[PDB]
């Protein structure tokens, strides 16, 4: 793997691309074959591809507003290029409000500055339900 | 923190004491200040000590039989004596088939030889509905 301070600023990076809750800010640290699954595994969520998400991020990132990261707990192997963040997310919809929780699983590629593989768990109901009626509303037209 | 290598080691020993599905096996890797908590917070489940899992341990590790531990991704951070195991738990109950999967982050204590916190996220069904049921069907009798 990358040094370990190579692998830590790619680390923050995602962080913060993530707090800033913009589609192209948070899809920089995705390498090009980077893909995120849910876990847990039973649940058989499909995974997302960096593609997927390029479409997806946009209108969740809209829809969910004064959006709040609060990162928990970071454990950070360089060794391995692996790292693992806890944390807690709120935000507003027009729904009411939204609060989730996340435990994500995260690869570093090769070089080191970007992340390679997500797998996290978290509570995927947006994923399980309004992504299927997302889709079926995109097909009745 | 301790030794990388001495981490790794009791890290080792934890799955292994796990993996060997008794009481005293299990808990002999806890440090005797150890504590588990319940992910995520919004479920609001009492931190629980370690005298609690010396009382609960017993009871789950006779209902459930042919016990099997897939150790799906280890993060270890030496530095900051800290880890996070990724496992998946199948087992046979008399109510029928069991299955579980468990995001664990761990800290060593100073010393290195224990886990000293578990914090996770995992199906809690059965330690939050079974063995208070167990509890009150005690007290009837
Ligand atoms: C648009 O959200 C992200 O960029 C995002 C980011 C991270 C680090 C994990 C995620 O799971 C998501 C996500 O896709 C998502 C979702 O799919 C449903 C609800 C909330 C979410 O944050
Ligand atoms: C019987 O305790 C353990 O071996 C145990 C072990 C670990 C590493 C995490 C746990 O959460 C538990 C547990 O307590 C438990 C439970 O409460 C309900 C179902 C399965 C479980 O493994």
């Amino acid at each position: 793997p990358a040094p370990a301070e190579v692998q830590a600023a790619t680390l923050e990076k995602f962080i913060q691309g993530w707090a800033g809750w913009t589609p192209d800010g948070f899809l920089a640290n995705w390498s090009e074959d980077c893909t995120q699954k849910t876990l847990p595994f039973s649940s058989g969520v499909p995974l997302r591809t960096r593609a997927d998400t390029e479409k997806l991020a946009p209108v969740l990132m809209s829809l969910m507003s004064n959006f709040t990261l609060d990162i928990h707990n970071v454990v950070h192997d360089a060794p391995q290029g692996k790292a693992v963040i806890y944390a807690l997310t709120k935000a507003d919809t027009p729904f009411g409000p939204y609060r989730n929780e996340h435990a994500i699983f995260l690869w570093f590629n090769e070089i080191g500055d970007r992340v390679q593989k997500i797998e996290e768990m978290f509570d995927a109901v947006v994923m399980q339900e309004f992504l299927p009626k997302l889709d079926k509303y995109v097909a009745d037209n």
